[PDB]
């Protein structure tokens, strides 16, 4: 029955106590972004959930770059609310404004007129990261041009490293925008054609009411075993609570799909626990360097955790020299297109 808004912050005030954040209806869509209906096709069913679904597609003269094009299409289902409309207007305003980043789903296009509205976005052939992880869980053992390709071959530590360090880059260009994603997890990420990972939201595709993941609190559900101390206790979400989401989601990246505080049930006992600044172990294929992102990300202080920017320098350095200059043509290539 809900999904979780990303945030983008307007302004800060001088004390740090006041914080206006943009209002989506407010902002503007842009009318380049329609396509003609006739020109979408639309396929089997990715996603369905109690007000929306996700589907395949093919975009027909939408890109000059692929005028046949391979998609998927967001949209609401007859039993959303009028108030529900409102949302994937405002996810449209917001996209916009972001702009695109090559690790962030991007909106390709959208129909909002005389007919149901569509949301066009980019298509990633294996799914969400929980899913692929577990599915290459077996025949995973302890070159780089193979790692940004969709050759396959059996999951290794540097596909790992791979992932960790896009999810990194999406991130910080989230922060760039002063955007609070306020839900990041590897459910979150999908992987496109050439292991390119791409962040997106849980949304309406799925049920957040039937996902164990989320605590429901008010008239909210929350992800709080992703959650930073701050957010949990003072209801304070920013750049540096994702931070503490990051390290979460390596923590599930190095387990090959593993739930988060394996054994432990959200509860009063829990939330002491993170009081108490207890930590998760190192997972099984973590490296020591791996895990010491993971630490520096779960810090108390959240000015002591580290950028963004500062996590994608040190990832860099734990990858071979060419998978950098590999994401540097690939980053120019998704600039080039069109
Ligand atoms: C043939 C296969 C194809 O799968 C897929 C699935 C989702 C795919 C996809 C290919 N391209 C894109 N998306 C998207 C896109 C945006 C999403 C925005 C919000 C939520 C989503 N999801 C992710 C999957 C989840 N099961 C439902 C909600 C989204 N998904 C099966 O994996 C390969
Ligand atoms: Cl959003
Ligand atoms: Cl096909
Ligand atoms: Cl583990
Ligand atoms: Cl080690
Ligand atoms: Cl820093
Ligand atoms: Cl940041
Ligand atoms: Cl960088």
């Amino acid at each position: 029955r809900y999904e979780i808004r990303w945030r983008v912050i307007e302004s800060i005030s001088p004390d740090g106590h006041e914080y206006i954040y943009v209002d989506p209806m407010q902002l503007p869509y842009d009318s380049r972004w329609e396509f003609p209906r006739d020109g979408l096709v639309l396929g089997r069913v990715l996603g369905s959930g109690a007000f929306g679904k996700v589907v395949e597609g093919t975009a027909y003269g939408l890109s000059r770059s692929q005028p046949v094009m391979k998609v998927a299409v967001k949209m609401l289902k007859p039993t959303a609310r009028s108030s529900e409309k409102q949302a994937l207007m405002s996810e449209l305003k917001i996209m916009t404004h972001l702009g695109p980043h090559l690790n962030i789903v991007n909106l390709l296009g959208a129909c909002t007129k005389s007919g149901p509205i569509y949301i066009i976005t980019e298509y990633c052939f294996y799914g969400d990261l929980v899913n692929y992880l577990h599915k290459n869980r077996d025949s995973f053992l302890s070159v780089k041009n193979l790692l940004s390709d969709d050759n396959s071959e059996g999951l290794t530590l540097l596909d790992l490293l791979s992932f960790t360090y896009q999810v990194a880059r999406g991130m910080e260009f989230l922060a760039s925008k002063n955007c609070v994603h306020r839900d990041l997890a590897a459910r979150n990420v999908l992987l496109a054609q050439g292991k390119i990972v791409k962040i997106c939201d849980f949304g309406l595709a799925r049920d957040i009411m039937h996902d164990s993941n989320y605590v429901s609190k008010g008239s909210t559900f929350l992800p709080v075993k992703w959650m930073a101390p701050e957010s949990i206790f003072d209801n304070l979400y920013t750049t540096l609570s994702d931070v503490w989401s990051y390290g979460i989601l390596l923590w599930e990246i190095f387990s090959l799909g593993g739930t988060p505080y394996p054994g432990m049930m959200v509860d009063s006992t829990f939330y002491n626990k993170i009081k108490s600044g207890y930590r998760m172990a190192k997972p099984d294929h973590a490296t020591s360097e791996v895990y010491e992102i993971m630490v520096k990300c779960w810090n108390s202080e959240p000015e002591k955790r580290p950028s963004f920017y500062h996590l994608s320098e040190i990832v860099e350095n734990l990858l071979p020299g060419q998978y950098k200059k590999s994401y540097e043509k690939i980053h120019l290539d998704f600039l080039k297109s069109d």
